[PDB]
């Protein structure tokens, strides 16, 4: 609803948004498009935050996140 750009931890999400992270609908900021379970357990692997703006969550999703990692093989 009238919420702010506002990022927290997933353990947050679980309180706040009060639905755990595999539930939640949180979609990547660069896509639009929803985070499958890896992509939404990278953001609290890593210890990184979820975004909301507007009551609507927002992460990075590991689609192209993963592959932004430079030191990862030309396999994947
Ligand atoms: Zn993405």
């Amino acid at each position: 609803g009238s919420h702010m750009s506002r990022s927290v931890y997933g353990t947050t999400l679980e309180a706040i948004t009060k639905k755990s992270l595999y539930d939640l609908s949180i979609r990547c900021h660069r896509c639009q498009r929803p985070l499958g379970p890896e992509e939404k357990q990278k953001l609290v692997d890593e210890k990184k935050r979820f975004h909301e703006i507007a009551g609507r969550w927002t992460g990075q999703c590991a689609n192209c996140w993963q592959r932004t990692r430079q030191r990862n093989e030309t396999q994947v």
